[PDB]
């Protein structure tokens, strides 16, 4: 009938029915499980599969109005059916598309900022045609979203997949990201995690600048053709330099980070249609930068240097110096964004926000797909309320899937 | 053929084959899923099910020797078969039992201290018969394990389930635990989480002492008879008073905690046999006390008071005061145990230990059942290496299962 969900922090009990609308050794801590990956195609969607999903979506959309529009609903259902018989696919009204993007966001089990789901700017680039036009669209997005520090969530929808042989794809994981260099002296400079992709950019012509914070170029693929490299205009990239409210030596660390967190390589699945190119963004949550970017050993790995600067016993694990360090780094991050007037949210505030939202979600539609493993911040887990909340993780539709890294499935022309 | 497992911190790849030997909406963050709970019975184990499992276990046991003892192996296999036809069950040699307890530990997906798996003291109480004898056995365990601060892991195995109507059961979750009182003024005193169980003890005759740290009594059930209450001799309970290495006011908080972490209510399943009563213990990991016991809002909830004592902006979430506080509490815990010479391990050291162990496990037997959600410490998640490790969670055998709270399935005499 329904699944029982408990919050061991408040004793609160919830009944999840929503999971019934889901799609598909316990593969728990798997980053990219096949279940979350929507791969390629070389043939249109079998009409037998498409129409059902289409009908399905159209019904969801029309059922979403406080006061139904049955005439339009039926008309639309017909219009779409007829459109598929005659063309073998179909086009969403801008409204449906808008609705689709917010719901897909609403259904992201791994997103903690979903209380903002209804607040999204949608850029319709479905009529796009060249890499250059893609690049221009992306720039418009970046400029709009950055909003000079007062960040705004937005998404840019490019042409939907047709036959699977003319896919629009951004080869970058994020719109804004730093390059990683394997120096001569054997050391790594910049973002150790982007070493390969940085090399690719070079291989495609991009000129490496060997800096610690060089913004990588956009590698765009349009109409399924080979990817073209485009440097992002520097004026468009807002950055925050890191300062600590108390340790003046913190700035001596010479760190900074971009203000725009934009996911660039995911596919939007909606009513049977697939959009291989739909970059989107929200605003940063402090821990992403202060903890993951700066403290992961396979990224900027600055934890020990900050430890020493603080005079901690960096040689004694049980001294808990790592916990002391990372917190000061987190404080610097938050302090700097605030000082420079760039939207950002701390993880504590983020957690309570999500709890409020999940609460809203169960009341509203009897569920909220949640991936505990991703929703719990990388530091101070049980100090946040999300940690004590049991969660159900399932895949609804619309949905935002991962895709196979393009350079792995692209037939070069 | 095998599952692929990745460590995004080191790029390391592992192949899990062990999962093939496993037994049985994604029920991820569920504390007590049915899959981990081995419930009651009112009839012996169907011989058709028992023998296969028995044969199975005996083969594992004998295959564990560096140099096989095939004669004994076959003899034992026969001895056991014949023993079941004639009695409808069987007895493990002390050795097998010992082997069984370490393997079950070895197979606990939620245990981070498993690198210590082969170091376990086994107390054979399978011939026990009365609650009083149970109580004495438990005391011996407590005394031995406490070892005056130099904690020793140990387990006490009581009589295996026969027909399911004569179950030996400890009604307590842990051997040592504090009571919780609903005061007249409406406030809670002690461990808010043990309110109900404290009431039960009272209901069964125990005299409430209304203290903040009153050790609850043992509530023992023997041969399936009604539970008897036994106070634990105070001399047997070692405790650590909390002091901070720098904040002298910390001790003014008047906190302490028991040194022995002993799980009392789990069932040991081995070769078809079930042991409803097998309390066991290891030693504490700092975060259990400093974070969960002291900082969970539904437990001692001391986070805000420590925040104020430190002079932090306890009114501004984004100030990250909670992170500053909990760390100092964690430091106090570790500092106090060390000062008082009571074994304890910090979570950072614990994490590296487990990683080393998991490494050993994949090499040794091609796998290691791990529950990421439980293995990652309640604070500084990604600062520990366990966070960046993909893990497979499955149920092998021997295994330690949860059981239905006894007071829910007991027919009072
Ligand atoms: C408005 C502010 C927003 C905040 C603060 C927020 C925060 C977060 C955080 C902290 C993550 C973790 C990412 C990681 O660990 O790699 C995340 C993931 C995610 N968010 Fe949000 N988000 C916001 C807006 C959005 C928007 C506008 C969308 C979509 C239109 C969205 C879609 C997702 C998805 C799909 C993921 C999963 C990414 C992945 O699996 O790699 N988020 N978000
Ligand atoms: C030698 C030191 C040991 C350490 C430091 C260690 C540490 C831990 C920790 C931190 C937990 C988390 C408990 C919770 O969050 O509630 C745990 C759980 C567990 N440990 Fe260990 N452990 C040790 C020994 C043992 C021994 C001797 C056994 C069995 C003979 C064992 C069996 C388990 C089991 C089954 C759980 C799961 C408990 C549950 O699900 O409630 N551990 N251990
Ligand atoms: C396969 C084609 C099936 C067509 C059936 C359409 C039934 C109309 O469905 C209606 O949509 C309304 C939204 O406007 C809702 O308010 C109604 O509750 C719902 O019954
Ligand atoms: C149902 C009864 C089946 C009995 C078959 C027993 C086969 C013996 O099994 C043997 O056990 C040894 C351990 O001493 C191992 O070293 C051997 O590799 C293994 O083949
Ligand atoms: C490893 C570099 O990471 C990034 O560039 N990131 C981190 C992962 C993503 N983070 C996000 C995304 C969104 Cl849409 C909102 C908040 N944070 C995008 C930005
Ligand atoms: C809520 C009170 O918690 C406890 O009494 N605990 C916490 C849970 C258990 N912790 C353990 C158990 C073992 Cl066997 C080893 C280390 N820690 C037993 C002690
Ligand atoms: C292996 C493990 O799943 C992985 O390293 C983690 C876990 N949870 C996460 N949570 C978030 N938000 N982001 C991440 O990248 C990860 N990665
Ligand atoms: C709901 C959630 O699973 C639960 O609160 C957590 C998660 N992980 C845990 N991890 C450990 N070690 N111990 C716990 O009690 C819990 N509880």
């Amino acid at each position: 009938q329904y699944v029982r969900i408990k919050n061991w922090g408040s004793g609160e009990i919830l009944h999840d029915t929503l999971h019934h609308k889901a799609t598909s050794s316990c593969l728990g801590s798997i980053m990219n499980p096949k279940s979350l990956t929507r791969g390629p195609r070389d043939k249109p969607t079998p009409l037998e599969e498409l129409l059902p999903h289409a009908i399905e979506f159209i019904n969801q959309y029309y059922g979403s109005f406080k006061e139904a529009k049955i005439e339009e609903h039926l008309a639309r259902l017909e219009a779409v059916t007829k459109e598929i018989e005659t063309t073998g696919t179909y086009q969403l009204t801008l409204d449906e598309l808008i609705f689709a993007t917010k719901m897909a966001w609403r259904n992201a089990p791994r997103c903690i900022g979903r209380i903002q789901w209804s607040n999204l700017q949608v850029f319709d680039a479905r009529n796009c045609s060249t890499a250059q036009e893609m690049f221009q669209h992306i720039c418009r997005h970046i400029l709009y979203a950055t909003n000079n520090g007062n960040i705004r969530s937005a998404i840019t929808v490019f042409p939907q997949r047709s036959d699977g042989k003319h896919d629009f794809r951004l080869w970058n994981s994020q719109l804004i990201r730093y390059a990683g260099y394997q120096m001569p002296d054997g050391t790594i400079r910049g973002d150790a995690a982007t070493l390969e992709f940085t090399q690719l950019c070079i291989d495609l012509g991009w000129k490496p600048r060997y800096g610690r914070f060089d913004v990588l170029p956009l590698v765009l693929q349009a109409d399924g053709q080979d990817p073209e490299v485009f440097e992002i205009p520097p004026d468009l990239v807002l950055e925050v330099t890191m300062e600590h409210p108390k340790y003046e030596w913190f700035q001596e660390l010479g760190l900074k980070w971009y203000a725009l967190p934009a996911v660039a390589n995911m596919l939007l699945e909606v009513g049977g249609l697939e959009f291989p190119a739909c970059p989107f963004n929200g605003w940063y949550m402090g821990t992403e930068i202060g903890v993951r970017d700066f403290c992961d050993t396979q990224r900027y790995n600055i934890l020990e240097e900050v430890g020493r600067r603080m005079g901690l016993e960096t040689h004694t694990l049980a001294s808990l110096w790592k916990d002391r360090a990372v917190t000061e780094i987190n404080v610097a991050v938050l302090h700097s964004f605030q000082k420079q007037n760039v939207t950002i949210m701390d993880h504590h505030t983020a957690s309570e926000s999500f709890m409020k939202h999940m609460q809203n979600e169960y009341r509203a539609r009897g569920g909220c797909p949640a991936d505990w493993i991703w929703l719990v911040p990388p530091v101070s887990g049980s100090i946040t309320p999300v940690f004590h909340q049991e969660m159900l993780n399932y895949v609804l539709s619309p949905f935002y899937y991962y895709q196979i890294e393009p350079w792995k499935t692209h037939i070069w022309q």
